[PDB]
């Protein structure tokens, strides 16, 4: 597709699949003939979020109205057409999200010297970094919270045809008392677009059983979320392979960890987890449970 065409082997601008009044940025802060980036200028850098492969997430307060924001920055300029327009769809996604008060929301995006920056809401700590400050499992009080505000994104995304694909504990954030919201969304795809095929893997520890055959459908992130409250519930490190991996794609709670879970908390975990996708509850199901609402 783009690997075929003429797009190989070739100053900031607004990246954005519904383009607002221009796509040349400014700021206070901001000069454009002074050789500092976009990034360098209109922001002052407070903290580095996250890092890995993919680049960086920077806590940043913005010169333009003063906030906190988060500023997601790719690690190097694009490899190619097919590499940039990979990067590109995580804004496309977030863009066909939109607005939902349990998913994550994003202020603007742009790239520069091949770089992509996604600035988005500086939301609480992950649920992971929530548990690892526990350092215990989280009360059940909470935890039915979070299961439900991020039931209420994923029938949002689901509502539209997207699939998440990577729900996991490090993507879902708190907020002000208690409340979630969903984001990282650079592997989210939208069924019958993609025509894919080209579609990324997520964590091994929370991927629902059907993707190994490439049945790729909403129900994969009921699977995925059903792994992440009990992870989250319990306390409990989950296998990227092995025959514990195969065990919790089985419908089996192993009892070490699991034994303390109320049995309405288990109860609802276990639609979740049901390993066939066609006999596993949809979101919109959970959420008419007496229990979710
Ligand atoms: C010292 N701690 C005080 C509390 N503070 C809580 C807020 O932490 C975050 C962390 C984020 O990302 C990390 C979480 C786990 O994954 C690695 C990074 C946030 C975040 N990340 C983010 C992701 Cl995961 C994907 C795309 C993004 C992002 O920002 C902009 O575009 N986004 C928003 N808020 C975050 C708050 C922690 C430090």
């Amino acid at each position: 597709d783009l690997g075929t065409e003429n797009l190989y082997f070739q100053q900031p601008r607004r990246v954005s699949f519904r383009g607002e009044a221009s796509e040349t940025l400014q700021s206070p802060g901001y000069d454009p003939s002074r050789p500092e980036s976009f990034f360098q200028q209109s922001f002052q850098r407070l903290s580095r979020l996250g890092h890995g492969s993919y680049g960086e997430v920077f806590k940043v307060r913005s010169k333009e109205d003063g906030r906190l924001y988060a500023v997601k920055r790719s690690m190097s300029p694009f490899r190619g057409p097919k590499d940039r327009a990979r990067k590109l769809a995580e804004v496309g996604s977030h863009e066909k999200v939109g607005q939902h008060p349990c998913c994550v929301r994003l202020e603007q995006a742009w790239e520069e010297g091949g770089i992509l920056y996604l600035q988005t809401e500086l939301c609480g700590p992950s649920l992971q970094q929530h548990c690892e400050a526990w350092g215990a499992s989280l009360p059940e009080a909470q935890v039915w919270g979070y299961l439900r505000d991020t039931l209420l994104a994923l029938a949002h995304l689901h509502s539209q045809g997207l699939v998440h694909l990577d729900v996991k504990p490090a993507n879902i954030f708190l907020g002000p008392r208690g409340r979630c919201k969903l984001g990282d969304f650079g592997l989210l795809v939208e069924l019958g677009t993609a025509g894919a095929g080209e579609v990324q893997e997520g964590d091994p520890r929370y991927m629902a059983p059907e993707l190994l055959q490439g049945s790729y459908g909403t129900a994969a992130d009921v699977f995925s979320l059903g792994l992440t409250i009990l992870e989250v519930a319990c306390n409990m490190e989950l296998p990227h392979g092995g025959e514990g991996w195969q065990q919790l794609r089985q419908g089996y709670l192993p009892p070490e960890f699991t034994a303390g879970l109320s049995s309405e908390l288990r109860s609802v975990l276990v639609m979740m987890l049901e390993p066939d996708p066609k006999l596993r509850a949809t979101a919109e199901a959970l959420l008419a449970l007496p229990v979710l609402r």
